[PDB]
Parts: C-alpha cells; sequence; structure tokens
C-alpha cells in the first residue's frame, strides 16, 4: 500500500508547499539592487515599472487606490461590488487623472456582459474575470467572448486558478494573463469551511508549467504577507503579485481610521464575508494597521525585491524567474 | 539499517496523515455549490439526506437531538449510558414525532443482547456496536449475531477500527457499515494514555480500501473540528461523518447553558471519562461553546460541503470521494 | 550531492524519532486489559511485576521510593550523590522492609569500587553503573570487572546509551541489562549544551537491535511525560522504563511540599544541574506537580499500559515489543 | 512532475537544514571534556586557542572586546561604521595591550582600499572582507588585490557566502578563510525582506566541500544560539565560530546598561538596521539580556563545547569535524 494508505498513488497528488517552505538562494551577481530592472509583464500586452497590482476588493481598490497604484508603476483593479453606473465612473475618475491603466472586475453572472461593455466604454485597459473557481464553463466562456468581441483594444485576464489544467483551459479560452490563488487570502477561510486550496509556491510552479509555454504571464494573488514572499512569488515563475492585505493599511484604501487600544487600523474584509455579501461565508472581516501613504508601503515592497534581485544576480524580472530555492523546515521559522 | 532505527522496515509501517495535513484540490466543475446532492449511504440499505450522523454520547445524542437531526436529513444514534428501559423508549419518543430514522448504541457486555431486542421492539431502524476496539472476536460475534437474526429489518453497524484488517474483519462478519476513529476524538485521550491511536485520513482510506470493494460504506467518527474536515473525510472515501463535538454545543444537545467570563457553554465529556463513567479514563470533561439552534449549525456545515462539491466538480457524494488531495507541510498550518 | 548538503550520505546518519513522533496502531486483540500480564525482565535474571524503575537522581529515589516502588512491584535505583556509608544504610533500609529488590547506582571514580563493595555488603540486588556516557573505555571495565567479581549474586547493569554500537560495546562488557537515553530528560539540557542527543524512539530501537539479540533487556531511560510513553517505549522493543519526572512529584519522593501560587509542587532537579553537583551544568532545577502518593501514579501508568496491551492485542510485554507504529506529522499534535 | 511542483526538479534544490533541525550523535570516546584541545584554524596561517570571532557589528566589537577576546583565546574583528582613523586607532590600542590578535571589516567601497592600507599601517592582522553578498566581482577583487599586495603579512578572510559555488570563488580568489551566513542572524531580517537565505547546517556543509579540499578554514557566522549550535557548527565542518548576539550582551561590549521593568538588557542592531545605517533595512535594533563579563559567557561555551567533544570522542576540533548527526523532526522541539 501507498506509505499514506490506500493503495492509489494519485490519491495524494503532491506535497504543496507555501511562501514560507522556501527561501531564495543567493547566486552569483553583478547586480546592485539600485539598479536592478523590476519591469514585468501584466498582461500579454500591458507591461507594468512596478509588478504589483491591487487587489479587486471593497475594502481596498477604488479610483484613488487605482490611481496611486498607477502612478507608483503598477496598476488597480477595481473592485465590481457596486452598480455598474459607478464601476464605470471610477473607471472615468482613473482616467480623468492622465493615461493611467486601470483594470476592472467582472463576473459570470447575468449582469456581467453589460458590466462589462460598461468598462469598455469608460476606457478600462484590462478586464478581470474574476471568480472563486475559474475552472468552469461559464468562465472560460465569458473570457473567449471578451477576448473575441473587445480583445483587440482591452487585455483579459481570467482567474482564480490553482491547478496545471485549470491554468491550461484558460490559455485555451484566449486569457492574456492567468490569475493563481484558491485558499491563501490572509483573510480566506476556503481551506476551513470548504476543506479546499492549494498552497502557493506549488499552485504558481504549476500554472506557470501550463502558462509560460504559451507566453501567458501569471499573476500571483494572495497569500503575500512580506516584500520577501513578493520575490519568490516571481522566481517561482509569476510575472506580477496581486496585494490585497498589504495595501488595505494604506491611506488610499476605502474606509477610515480605526482606533482600538491606542492604535491606528483599517478595515479589511474578504469579498466571501458576510458583511460584503449583505451589500456560508468563506472569508473574514478583519482590521489591518494603519500604515501610511501607498507611495511609502510600495517604496519599501519594491526596496526588497531589489534586494532579492540582487541577492540572486538577476537583472530583471525575467531573470528572477529563473532563480533556485532551497526547502526548509518547520524548524527553519 | 531503516532511516528511522532499528533493522525491521515494517515497525513503523507507515506515516498517517490527519485532517489538517491535506487540502482538496480544485477540478474542472459545473456543479453550482446550491445544486450538488448531499445524499450518501448511512448502511448498505439506508441513504440519508445529509451524509451526518450524531454520536452516541450522553452529552449530544437523546431524542430531541435525534429528533433534530432526522428532520435536518441525518440521523442520531442514541447513546447507551443508561437503562435499557430509558434508551427504548427515547426511541419509540423519536417514533412519536413520526417516520424518523434512528439509531441506537449497543455494547458486547452481559447486557447488550437484552439491550438489543428492546430496542428492536421499540422500532429502532439501526443498532450501532460501538465499541472502544471492535478488531475482538466478541464484538465480530456480536455483529455477525445481530445481522443473523434481526439483521432484515434492523441495520447493523460496528465499530470503532482503524486499519485495513480490523475493517476487513467487520465486513467477513456481516456489518453494514463500518466506523472508523481510535484516537481522533476532541476530547479522547488514548493517544496520550495509552499511546495508540491512527490518523484519521490514512485510517478513512485503509477502512475504505477493505469496504469499498465489498460496498459496505464508511461513517467517520471523530476528529471533526470544522465544515471543511467533513468535505475531506468524505473525499478520502467515507460515506458519512459523525459529529460530537460540533453538536454538543447546540439547543437540542442534553445539558444545560453555563455562563463562564460572559460566554455562553455546554458540557461535552467523552464516554471514558470520570464522570461518565461513574453514572483509569481515557476522555475529558470539558466545555463547547453553546452555538444555538441545531438546525443552523447543520446549515452551515453542509455549506461548506456544497462549497466543496462546488470545487472539486462533485455532483454527488459518490463523486466527491473519487476527489484528489494536495499534501500541506507544517508552515501550511 | 546529498539533499541536505554536502558529498556523504553518512554524515547525517538517521532520522532521530522521539515519543511524540508515533503511535501504536491497534490491532487484533482477545486480550482484556485487566487481565494482560504486565511482567518484565529488569536484567537477564530479574524480572519484575510492573515494568517501572525510579531514577537514580536525589530529587526522585531515597529509601522510602525504593520501598514503595518494590511494594508496587517495580523497583527503585538508589542514587549515589551522598556519602558510601549513607547510601549503603539506605540499602540496609529497604531489606529491613522485608524482602524487596533494590538498586544502587555507582560511577567510575576513584570511589567507585568501594562504594560497590559496600552496596554489595550492604545486601543490594542490582548495581547499577550509571554515567552521562557509557560508550567509553573506563565505564565498560567497570561492568565488567563487577560482572566478573559480584556477578553471580549482584546484576549489572551499564548506562546510559544512544547507539547500535555503543549498547553492542556494554554487552561485550557483560552487561545484564542497558541502559538508554542521552538527551531526552525533562530535566536535561545536554541538547542545548552540547547539541548532543538521540530522540529516544530510534534510540531504543537501535539498542535493541545489539541487546536482544544476545538476551539482554533495554532500559528505557528519560522523556517519558504519558503513560502512552511507556506503553510506546516498550513496543519500540524496550523491556522496563525509567522514570524521574513523573515519579518527583510524589510523597514517596525525597523533598517537601512547596507552595507557589495557590498550587502544589515539589522540587526535581538533574543530576547535572548547579545545585546538585554543589553538594557547566547539563541539567536544570525545576519543579514538577505535587501528585500523591506513588501508589496512584503508578495505578494510573500501569492502568494506561494495559489498555495499550488491550489495543495492540499484547497479553504479555513480550508479545507488546512485536507491537507496530504509524509514523505522525507535526499536525499531529 | 516534481512532487512539489513544475517540471523542473533543479528548481528547489536541496533540503537547507539549520541547528535545530540536528544533533551530534555520542560515539566512543576515552576524552574526557577537561582535556579536550579546542584550538582550531582561524585562517590557513592562524590558528586560535578557542574557535570563537566576536562579529564586526558596533553593538559587539570595539577594542574593548577586541581586547578581551583574544586574552580568551579568540579573537575580535572590530567593526567598520566609523572614520578609517578611528578605527585604525582602535587596532592600534589592542596592540598597546600586548602581543593580541585582532581582525578589522572593509567593505568594496571608493574608500575601502583607504581603509585596509591603514589597518596595515596599524599592525591589523586579520583583514576582513564583509559583505552581505560575496558572490561578487568587486569583492572576489578586493579579496585578490588584498592577498597579492598584503597578504604575507596579513591574512584575508572573505563573506559571506551561502553556496558551494560562493565558497568556491572566494577560494580561488584567495581567500585565507571563507565565512558562512546569508540569512541566519538573529537581528537579520534578509529573509522576511528579500525572501533570501540558506539554513546554516547545510551551508556550513556545501561551504566547507568547496573549502576544505583547498585546506581552507570556514567561519560559521550567524544564528549561533546555544553554546550547543557551536559543536553543531563545527562538527558540520567549520573551524570557527563568529558570535553576535551571544556577546552582545556582556560589559565588554559597546552600549550602555538598559532597565526595562526590573531587567537589565543591552542593545543590539544589525548593520542592516535604519539606526546603524543613519550614522531598506535588513535587520532590526533589539535588546539582549545583560550577561556580565565576557571571561563568564566564554567559559561557560567553551564548556559546552568540551562537553560535546567528550560526547563525540573528539581530541581536537579536527577531529569533532568529522562527527555525525542525526536529523530531528518537529516534535523533536
Ligand atoms: C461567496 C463565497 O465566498 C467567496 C467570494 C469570492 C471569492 C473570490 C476569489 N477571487 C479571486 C474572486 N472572488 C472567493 C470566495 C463563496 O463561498 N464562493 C464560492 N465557493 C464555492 C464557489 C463555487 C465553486 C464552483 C463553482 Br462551478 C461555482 C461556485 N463559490
Ligand atoms: C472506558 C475507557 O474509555 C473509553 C470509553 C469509550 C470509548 C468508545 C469509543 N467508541 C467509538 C465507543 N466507545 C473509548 C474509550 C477505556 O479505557 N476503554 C478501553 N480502553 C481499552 C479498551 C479495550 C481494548 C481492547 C479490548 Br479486547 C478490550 C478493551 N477499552
Ligand atoms: C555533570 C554534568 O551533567 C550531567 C550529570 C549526570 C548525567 C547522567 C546521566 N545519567 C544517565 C547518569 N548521569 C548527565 C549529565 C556533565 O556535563 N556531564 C558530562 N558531560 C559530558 C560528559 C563526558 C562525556 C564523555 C566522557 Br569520555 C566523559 C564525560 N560528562
Ligand atoms: C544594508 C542592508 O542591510 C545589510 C547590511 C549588512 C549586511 C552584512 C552581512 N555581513 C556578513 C556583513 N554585512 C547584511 C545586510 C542591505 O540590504 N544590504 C544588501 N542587500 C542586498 C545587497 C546586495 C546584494 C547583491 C549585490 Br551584487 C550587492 C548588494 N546588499
Ligand atoms: O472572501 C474571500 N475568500 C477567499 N479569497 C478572497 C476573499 N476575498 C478576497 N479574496 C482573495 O484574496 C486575495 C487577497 O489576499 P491577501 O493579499 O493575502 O490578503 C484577493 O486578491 C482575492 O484573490
Ligand atoms: O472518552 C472517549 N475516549 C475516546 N473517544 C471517545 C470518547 N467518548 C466519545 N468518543 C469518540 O469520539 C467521537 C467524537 O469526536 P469529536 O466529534 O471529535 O468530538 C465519538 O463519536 C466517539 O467515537
Ligand atoms: O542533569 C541531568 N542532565 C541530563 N540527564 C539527567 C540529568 N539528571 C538526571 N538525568 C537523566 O534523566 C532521567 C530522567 O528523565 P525524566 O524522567 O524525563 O525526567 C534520569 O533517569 C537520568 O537518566
Ligand atoms: O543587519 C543585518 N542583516 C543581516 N545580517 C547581519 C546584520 N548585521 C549583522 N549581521 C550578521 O549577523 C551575524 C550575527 O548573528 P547572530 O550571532 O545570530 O546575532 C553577524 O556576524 C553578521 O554576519
Amino acid at each position: 500500500p501507498v506509505p499514506t494508505g490506500g493503495d492509489d498513488p494519485t490519491k495524494i497528488a503532491m506535497l504543496g508547499l507555501t511562501f514560507d517552505d522556501v527561501l531564495l538562494l543567493p547566486a552569483a551577481s553583478d547586480v546592485l539592487p539600485a539598479n536592478a530592472d523590476t519591469s514585468s509583464q501584466l498582461t500579454k500586452k500591458i507591461r507594468l515599472k512596478v509588478p504589483l497590482v491591487s487587489s479587486a476588493m471593497d475594502t481596498v481598490t477604488e479610483a484613488r487606490m487605482a490611481i496611486a497604484m498607477a502612478r507608483a508603476g503598477g496598476m488597480g483593479v477595481l473592485h465590481r461590488n457596486l452598480p455598474v453606473a459607478e464601476q464605470a465612473a471610477q473607471v472615468e475618475t482613473v482616467k480623468r487623472s492622465g493615461g493611467l491603466l486601470v483594470g476592472a472586475a467582472v463576473g459570470v453572472g447575468d449582469d456581467a456582459w453589460e458590466r462589462a461593455m460598461a468598462l469598455r466604454d469608460a476606457g478600462v485597459d484590462v478586464l478581470v474575470v474574476d471568480t472563486a473557481h475559474a475552472h468552469n464553463r461559464k468562465v472560460l466562456d465569458m473570457v473567449h467572448r471578451l477576448k473575441t468581441t473587445v480583445g483587440d483594444e482591452i487585455e483579459v485576464v481570467g482567474g482564480n486558478v490553482a491547478t496545471r489544467a485549470a491554468a491550461a483551459a484558460l490559455v485555451e479560452a484566449g486569457a492574456d494573463a492567468v490569475k493563481v490563488g484558491v485558499g491563501p487570502g490572509s483573510i480566506c477561510t476556503t481551506r476551513v469551511v470548504a476543506g479546499v486550496g492549494a498552497p502557493q509556491i506549488t499552485a504558481i510552479l504549476e500554472a506557470v508549467a501550463a502558462c509560460a509555454p504559451h507566453g501567458v504571464p501569471v499573476i500571483a494573488d494572495g497569500g503575500l504577507q512580506y516584500s520577501g514572499d513578493i520575490a519568490k512569488a516571481l522566481a517561482a515563475g509569476a510575472s506580477t503579485a496581486m496585494l490585497g492585505s498589504l495595501l488595505a493599511g494604506t491611506a488610499e484604501s476605502p474606509g477610515e481610521l480605526i482606533l482600538v487600544n491606542g492604535k491606528q487600523f483599517k478595515s479589511y474584509r474578504g469579498m466571501g464575508s458576510l458583511g460584503a455579501m449583505q451589500g456560508v461565508p468563506e472569508g473574514i472581516e478583519g482590521r489591518v494597521p494603519f500604515r501610511g501613504p501607498l507611495s511609502t508601503v510600495i517604496h519599501q515592497l519594491v526596496g526588497g525585491l531589489r534586494a532579492a534581485m540582487g541577492y540572486t544576480g538577476s537583472a530583471t524580472i525575467e531573470e528572477l524567474q529563473q532563480a533556485q530555492f532551497v526547502q526548509i523546515t518547520a524548524a527553519g521559522l
């Protein structure tokens, strides 16, 4: 029998590693952190100066965040937990601040096609078909319909996935980028409520195995707690990282300051939390420390990435994606 | 020598995984959580609408719980820590509330045959031969005697086991279902007192390898803490889950509200605890948070299961039983 | 290269398991806990009714403990942190309480031969050559000298060891039992101070591989925290268990009651602690909860063992020594 | 696919062990701790009586520490976070206290060559080219330039490295010793900020595989918390250990006593901390317990090492470097 039980070796299909399971190995380097090139592909066509996108969540990204993110060289994805007219107006607001990149989330519900067309009319650059489970005909069909209808002017992202097969399906549907993350989010309770998930380093490695041969960038979404996690996600093969928790504490996120026991916080909640759905939960409502301006958070995050590129001899993100890991033990934390 | 010591490779026979060691992998799916079919076999003949049974414990299941459980589409197993006449009367009470399914525990002591016949007379549907260690001639003989005597009107469950061989023995004795769990219970101290046990995912996989080829359902009993654990136990191959801790906090369980430090609790104790035996302990007496009505707890539990069936593309429990896992590391919690 | 570094596969020689790493697997059984036979060989010649010996420590075993232990069916080993005359007088005191078995520790210092002869004269049954590191010519020579001089009337134990080779050396020197434990003691700081040790399940398996073929019993010494650990140590192949921590809280141990924050304690200290040596430390001075009479502690310990013998179908300790383990993961605790 | 994801087996290159992952196995021994020879090579030419060097940090080693360390039989490395004139004057101060060994850190910046020549003029014995990442042409060139210019009178150390290849590069550049440690320091945040590092036992094993064949000693730098860690680092093949945390609490380190909540502390900060750089941080500012005189700390540290040499039968450090480990599990701590 199989050492962990039963007679089927495929029952337990893999050993899933998360960020805390690995470290980047230093390598020969003539790259100074200050000189590394941090640009990377968000989608097949769109390159960002900084490989970071803010999550499509209503305690993270509305117009103010999208504007600050694009000015910092990344991009925001506007959340979709509001009327179609307001979302499109947020898109327009970002555009009124210059030639700034902006994305917007849509679902696959009755109302999604209308939403997508309104955002298109508003001048959106990227449409993110954004769902709990993208390995599904309705999601694949929406990705394909958008790519064939508005595809030559708008880039279309599909997510989220957690396996090589799911990512391959989005590639075949025409996705211009694939977003990876089922289970790892800081406010996510999918793992405890449904018992479902995939540790994020293994999920990225698997998705990249399906996406890289086709020139489709992977967006690592969820579970990033530290600047060093960004470096790890990219070295695992992702081209960008999507941040929720790390940006929800910033001045530019929606929400006000909360003072508890003399310290400053902001509210941060899952899109699957009770309160987000009353606008069986798979997300919580919580708080995160107030962090100040976005520009300052992004500076330290990018600083950590630059440090990693120095250590690994990576002049570009493309080079970082070829870096090697060491696996650590439980004693290692 | 063997890497862990000595010269015998069979000394340390396997690596045992528990619920926290695994996650369900998302898979291609056209199944909406709301549309999944949650029915499953309790025994060879009996199918439940909801794959959940309440434990035969005196702080969990008396008539009120059995009634609420059957109305929710599951079943209760009446505990046996009272006189034969009272247990049979509880059986009758459940039946007075309609054509509701109900089970009842018996042991293998002098008094067990009399108990079993009285419950039969009371109209019980399922008899559960329920013991700390079922891999034993007296237990096997009782299972067989019941199956040959009352077997065509009553289904007979045997438990508990933790190995492929033990489950195979119950199958050969005529069990209509096999119950798995030695060591994993929340109030169980078998692991620390006797040093005995089997991690529950590996125990289910092993028991299913013996039971499924013979069409005998496995009941996963003990160690379930979250709705996601129910999904994991079924995907490991079990057909139903038995709950103690998760239901002991409910309005319908025996026992009154306990107020400690401004919060509400109910008493929850092992059948092998001092107080359960004074009616060398292998169970504790504890408290669990008061949770309100059973209907509400079952709704969230079934909600979590439906979510898992959506993620895994499982239209039925039978399909869920073929789902795949990823193993996670210690960093994964 | 070797996956953990360097080019030498023998550098990291084995994966060491401790008690918490394993569980005993239930097996077919017709043995009732109440009926199991708990007797076992302390030495080649001496069998105990209960497979438990108290440590040769000055906060655990003086005459009162030795007397209580023998009456409970085990034995005490009198510590040697006092003058030769007092130790011998303690031996005599035990003998004045009937035909009770008693052992006594000696070292390998200048004074040890004199000590050994005085204890012999006092009527001691077992001499324990007791040292931090027995894999050493002076220890081997002392074991052999005693066996050739007083060996036909007194049994001679040697310890402590942690490897197959060390145990083999004591067997060749003539030891009648071998004591295993370098590093695992509750009050031991050898692991942090010297960086030396061996996880106790692997140490027992290795020592038994050297001792069992020669009919020499292994005494598992140190690291036992729960009654279930006793069962594990014996199933790993040991014939008896030596207890320090578990008995230091008892009425019969040396030392008085200590009241701290409304709860009762006794002092418990390593023989290598500062205070034991002032009569570079490798042991601490601590407290353990007061537990009451020895008889009560031994009853629960033996109760747990009986439970294990029931679960594993072990009618005798000899049978228990053939039981199988499952290895558990970090999530398993 | 590879069990942890993707199709490349080299992506995750190794399993990295840290000190807490291993223990030294006791071995046959005729070596008394008091009699072991603790001397070891700092560099190809320089042997120390005690295999310990103090870190080049401004809360650890200035003239007072360098003096105390050499008198204890080790050496100090003077930090370089001050003007060239003051560092050279510290070197001279040490020399005014007798024929004491002393080292000094230099970087690879514009000012480093001048620094190195001034320290040379001051009578320094060892120059340590000391950087976050030594696997780099500028570092290799500096090591080589120093070795060819002042190499016959001064020994030249290069660091830090974490891989076999990096250490091989320093050997080829002419290093007289190689210093190992990227990530493990107590005040280091490289792992969380950059996601970069190498567990220290595996890093030492790998570096030694490159250095030992060429007769170049390895200095184990960072992550040492206990005296037992020193023994482990040497048995892994290092010839000396560099200490920061363990010595920063001593009377001889720079800094004053800090009283917080009735207990005594000293400040201890990374050279990459904000405050060290304001003279994106990769080190913190913290406190360590005040420990008293250096002589006392070194005595217990050397005591622990002697204990390890006794247990492993190592008469010399060279013998200790051939000792074997056992790997432990997470339960092992
Ligand atoms: C609503 C609630 O919680 C959420 C909400 C949003 C996300 C989310 C992640 N991302 C990237 C974008 N949005 C995740 C969880 C929930 O339980 N959703 C849910 N659980 C299972 C399914 C399902 C699985 C198969 C199929 Br087919 C259809 C639905 N959906
Ligand atoms: C009474 C006490 O604690 C309990 C009580 C009930 C259960 C329990 C689980 N389940 C599913 C239904 N009931 C478990 C433990 C206890 O120690 N029992 C016990 N330990 C060993 C044996 C034994 C092992 C081999 C043989 Br053969 C006979 C008895 N029995
Ligand atoms: C005195 C201090 O602490 C102790 C004291 C007693 C025990 C102890 C266990 N047991 C079963 C019986 N007694 C263990 C540690 C200490 O450090 N002892 C020590 N550490 C290394 C050596 C050594 C190693 C090789 C050789 Br060869 C000679 C001595 N001795
Ligand atoms: C200044 C700050 O923090 C420090 C400061 C000193 C040390 C330190 C260790 N040791 C032994 C001696 N000094 C370590 C970290 C920092 O982030 N430094 C840094 N991170 C990446 C690079 C880099 C990587 C490739 C190349 Br090429 C050039 C620079 N440098
Ligand atoms: O309610 C939820 N349940 C599960 N995942 C969520 C939920 N809400 C947002 N997310 C995901 O979690 C990511 C943020 O993760 P974080 O950066 O670790 O906080 C988002 O970008 C989404 O992919
Ligand atoms: O005293 C005990 N010792 C060991 N297992 C028990 C005891 N009492 C009840 N159980 C088992 O534990 C299960 C409940 O586990 P739980 O749902 O994790 O709380 C029951 O259904 C029984 O199988
Ligand atoms: O000071 C010490 N250092 C290391 N081991 C000790 C020391 N003192 C007693 N012991 C060992 O530890 C055992 C007790 O371990 P315990 O039962 O876990 O508390 C004794 O029987 C000795 O083998
Ligand atoms: O700011 C820093 N970041 C990373 N490593 C540092 C820093 N400052 C000092 N070190 C390293 O950490 C070592 C001390 O580690 P410790 O002995 O564990 O405290 C030093 O000898 C340096 O190699």
